[PDB]
């Protein structure tokens, strides 16, 4: 039985579009997700996220659910299109009234509300101008911030940025299986620069319009890469993808540059002009802590979410696999937070997703059993307490998600929740993974 | 498109267990299935037939959406803890009567019922005094089939015996996978004789029975093996599995004779004296036409296969359904030429044919299962050319109907043209549904 530091945050991780609902509705106007979703074969089945597990009304219900479960914050995402409609304009107060209800609920119960400013579903329009390999995109992005910040600053003292920015770009513009469904190396790289562009821009923004007590961040997800071989090849394999994977967006975000291994790997694909002089130091801001996302370890060896880095094969890591297909390995993360807390001593680290699909079903006694995803969730919150009695400074751990939601290209075809959706209906039906997490959060140990 | 004979039958199928619940009702007692499950550790999560789909309540709504897919025929099993509790004395009407209404309602909207006497609930009674390693067993069945042929002779003009008694004899007695949960070779060899010998006693009492024009048939999982390699250990390899798994059956059924290299490979294990005189004959009944199930090859090069040891399985090329089983159309193909050649005057049905998939309701209320689809088209193309090749199949059944209560595997594997919602009951015609039933109408299968 281990037990975790006095005052670890023990919480719960959603989406907008993957749960809210309510496309349609209070103004919101359509993100590049609802675009991707109605385009045929883009996402699972066709499905989209226009009803989702309709959060937007069951907010209420859902909140006494995260009481329930004894959980000490709960990480959710705004809604940019409900927000400020088409990603320009002034704010829309009836999307803003959502979240000022739903923080001002989450606080009444205790639970402390951290808000992720995107989360990938761009207002279509900023998409129609450019999309992310657009400069023009960033600054709309501060603006929003902003706006944001005017708003629920009072109420939410806990804020991110982006979410997986990795994803945004490379997989958003470069292999394109992520909306806005764009091929293109140069227009990848383009997108990455500008969201770290914009992701210190918004930063920036916080700072000035936020209490000073207020905490700052931005979520990545940090891919563990190893080699499959001993080979010195596969070395190189490895220092390739973790450029391309995680210091394109550290080396900016906390160290004010890009790696200059990464722009020669590039090199043969573009000059970086994009990166105009100035840029660095304002994607470089001061943040509270780092959001580390993790589900599995990498292993290594035109239309690609690497460009540059063609020369690289990737592996199935070893281990058992879940719905996703995707290794179970809690030694990727005990590595991983080893090689953060070594990169950056000074910064504290908080897990704010981790989670597992598998293919759960509710019985005809109406319950959801998922011993897999609580042997999941234990496994990695040991390799995560390892990590901590290492030296790491790790302050709180957030379960992808508390409910079933649209997985993004898979649909609803795959269930990461603690607590099973029956879509049709929208009924919650809390799993036996939601009554063991409870029992963590409420006692701090860990069985 | 091709096109399948006029006459040819089109139709989808269950199992008693497997989707009746109501499990304590009406004067029905435990069948080995229902103590297996109560069994700690032997079904997925503790899954339990006790109320699975509740057809036993709700099949006037699933003989209407059969209706409604214009299917002509429907292959159900009887349970004998319903019609004789403890498998002797008194018959129950209330349990006869539940498929007298049901032949009936079937008849009055033009589906042809086809009744299974047994598909693998045996009335516990029968496995404390011995199950199907005892003798009486085979006995007793007969008197049940007579018993069922007297009350539903009138309705059903379609009857098969036992449905896969290789599951039965070796899962349930050999490896102890499936109920009863015994692991002896000897009792499994012991059991796969009274089945052999049970048939042939039935189809007596059917003929018995039954009006002159009634059809008469057993089902049997008919393995198709091949070898990993083309070495000739592997070849033999293949001749002792198929030896188990199909000629134990076909050779007593069929011809009248277990296989000499049977014999020979179990002689370590036993001399078969359990065999009396007389009692191949009496297995030997000359049948209306096999029915056989397929879902997947076998590839190879407690244990279920007695004597086999020096045998070793693997996974055949392929995609996978969800129960990770290899889907090649081809082993439908070549295992029909292989019956046709082997017994060219047995007119062939296949009885069993289907896909396990990770089916979900989407907020809209649609199931979409387009991989079942492509599944179900493959294999019915394979079908097609066998007949065009010479094969004598007379009709196709779906496995199933219905999602429902997957044996050792509980509710995680949804096999349904019709997907439930277990917790409620509830029916939604998956789009496989649809398109089936297009297929059923006019006979041409669109590729
Ligand atoms: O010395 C940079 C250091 O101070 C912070 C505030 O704590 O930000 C200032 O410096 C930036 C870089 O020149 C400006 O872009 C920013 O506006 C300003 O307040 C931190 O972000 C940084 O670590």
């Amino acid at each position: 039985a281990l037990t975790f530091p006095e005052g670890f945050l023990w919480g719960s991780a959603t989406a907008s579009y993957q749960i809210e609902g309510a496309a349609a509705e209070d103004g919101r106007t359509p993100s590049i997700w609802d675009t991707y979703a109605r385009t045929p074969g883009r996402v699972r089945n066709g499905d989209t996220g226009d009803v989702a597990t309709d959060h937007y009304h069951r907010w209420r219900e859902d909140v006494a659910l995260m009481a329930e479960l004894g959980l000490g914050a709960y990480r959710f995402s705004l809604a940019w299109p409900r927000i400020q409609p088409t990603g320009r304009g002034p704010a829309l107060q009836k999307g803003l009234d959502f979240y000022r209800r739903l923080a001002d609920e989450l606080l009444a119960k205790g639970i402390q509300p951290v808000a992720t400013l995107y989360h990938w579903d761009l207002p279509q329009e900023l998409e129609n101008a450019g999309g992310w390999p657009e400069r023009a995109t960033a600054e709309r992005f501060a603006e929003y911030a902003a706006i944001a910040a005017d708003a629920l600053g009072d109420r939410v003292k806990t804020w991110t940025t982006l979410n997986e920015p990795w994803c945004s770009a490379f997989l958003g513009y470069g292999s394109g299986v992520h909306a806005p469904g764009r091929t293109d190396p140069v227009a990848a790289l383009r997108a990455a620069h500008h969201l770290n562009l914009g992701h210190g821009l918004a930063v920036q923004a916080l700072r000035d319009r936020l209490p000073a007590d207020a905490q700052c961040s931005v979520t990545l997800n940090i891919h563990h890469v190893r080699p499959l071989t001993d080979s010195d090849a596969d070395a190189d394999a490895v220092r390739r993808i973790d450029a391309l994977a995680n210091r394109v967006f550290t080396g900016p975000m906390l160290q004010g540059a890009y790696p200059e291994d990464l722009v020669k790997d590039t090199a043969g694909l573009t000059d970086w002009s994009f990166v105009r002089d100035g840029d660095l130091r304002l994607a470089h801001q001061k943040l509270d802590f780092l959001g580390v996302n993790y589900y599995s370890p990498t292993l290594v060896s035109a239309h690609s979410p690497w460009p540059g880095a063609d020369r690289v094969a990737f592996h199935q890591p070893p281990g058992e696999t879940t719905a996703m297909g995707w290794a179970v390995d809690p030694s990727g993360l005990y590595e991983l937070l080893r090689r953060l807390s070594s990169d950056f001593p000074a910064l504290p680290l908080v897990i704010t997703e981790n989670g597992a699909a598998f293919h759960d079903y509710a019985d005809p006694e109406g319950n959801v059993n998922d011993p897999e995803r609580i042997a999941y969730v234990r496994d990695h919150l040991a390799a995560v307490h390892r990590a901590i009695k290492d030296g790491s400074d790790v302050r709180g751990y957030f379960l992808w998600s508390l409910l079933d939601n649209f997985e993004w290209a898979h649909g609803y075809s795959k269930r990461f929740g603690a607590v099973y959706v029956d879509y049709p209906t929208g009924t919650r039906i809390p799993k036996a993974s939601a009554r063991w997490y409870a029992e963590v959060a409420r006692t701090g140990v860990l069985p």
